[PDB]
């Protein structure tokens, strides 16, 4: 709630998700520009496990994401929740393995 300590990633292409049945995968198509295409997050640093630093992520992201979605007037069902997720993390990981070295 005091914000800090985050680094912004380079933005990343929405990858084709499939969600198990035919109305997730419509509604995944037609509602998924709602949903980020960034992360936020704290360096690695702050993490000795790649599988925390992607909850770190994902929740932290998808908060923010609302806040700054309630002023555009409008508002997430259960599903966006889900979805919004599940890409994310997915997200996250990709963010995770920007260091190799």
């Amino acid at each position: 709630g005091g914000l800090g300590g985050y680094m912004l990633g380079s933005a990343m292409s929405r990858p084709l998700i499939h969600f198990g049945n035919d109305y997730e995968d419509r509604y995944y198509r037609e509602n998924m520009y709602r949903y980020p295409n960034q992360v936020y997050y704290r360096p690695v640093d702050q993490y000795n496990n790649q599988n925390t630093f992607v909850h770190d992520c994902v929740n932290i992201t998808v908060k923010q994401h609302t806040v700054t979605t309630t002023t555009k007037g409008e508002n997430f069902t259960e599903t966006d929740i889900k979805m919004m997720e599940r890409v994310v993390e997915q997200m996250c990981i990709t963010q995770y393995q920007r260091e190799s070295e």
